[PDB]
């Protein structure tokens, strides 16, 4: 039920058609919480069946969203990063092959960072907690910081490899 | 087939029984590439069926591992971080509820960081590319940097919330 709360959250600022929900997943929401098309309407069906939407949130849906929002949950198990599995097995690579693999990864992370920086610039063309775009600013700065940090770590490791 | 290359990689430094593979997933490998018990023996069966292991790697298994190691792959889609979905929907929280949620997350990330720091200290009790423990050092420093960066971002956001 990976889309339950994304969808309830989308409806938090008032009614939307299904096309409009589908369209929200093609924009900024789908960079960090991607949906498959085949998941969306079945989730919409379940949510309606559960009393949480009728698409507008019901009182019940608002409560369900709110309860999830404030719930403190343990940090989950680490996300499997296939690149890092390779790094774990680096003993099986020559120094030159390690360099090539890490350099390729560094290029890709820097490239992803430039795409994020373009998105940031668009968003920011005076941020505060009270801004309506604060949630968007949170997911975009989180992604910026994550990729900057990855780039920094890769540069450090390459200085050990090279 | 999420365990294919983890398992081929484990066998890269010579023969192991299944218990010994199961035991490796309970240690450091299972912090960033967790296995379910129910996945391991079925993967072992497939790998044997495919000619990649007989447990020792065959020539074929070594080549398969090597080919995967050097393959340049696109960066995958972002890992769904359920906390970040909440942050995206922060408009539905009061300033006080936002503070409580972010503070709880900050405590948990700092806690995870102390566990990682204990693991680092153990590992490091003169690191180089040539060390046999370089792969372990890579996955542990990556995890350290990732959680330090998360903590830093959380502290920044809390200074905006508070
Ligand atoms: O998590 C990511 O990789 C990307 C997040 C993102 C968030 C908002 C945007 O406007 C663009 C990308
Ligand atoms: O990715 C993680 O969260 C943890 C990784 C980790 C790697 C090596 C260790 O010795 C402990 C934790």
């Amino acid at each position: 039920r990976v889309l339950k709360y994304a969808i309830l959250g989308l409806l938090r600022k008032g009614e939307l058609s299904g096309y409009d929900i589908t369209s929200y997943f093609k924009e900024e929401l789908g960079q960090f919480w991607s949906a498959k098309h085949s998941q969306i309407y079945p989730e919409l069906k379940k949510l309606t069946d559960e009393g949480f939407i009728t698409y507008t949130l019901t009182d019940s849906g608002k409560q369900e969203l709110h309860d999830w929002l404030i719930r403190h949950q343990p940090i989950p198990e680490t996300v499997k990063d296939e690149f890092m599995l390779k790094a774990y097995f680096i003993s099986s690579l020559s120094r030159q092959e390690a360099s090539d693999l890490f350099t390729d990864q560094l290029l890709k992370r820097k490239a992803k960072l430039s795409d994020l920086q373009g998105s940031y610039e668009k968003l920011m063309a005076p941020m505060s907690f009270s801004s309506p775009d604060f949630g968007h600013y949170l997911v975009l700065t989180k992604a910026l910081e994550r990729e900057k940090n990855y780039v920094s770590w890769l540069e450090s490791i390459l200085a050990m490899i090279d």
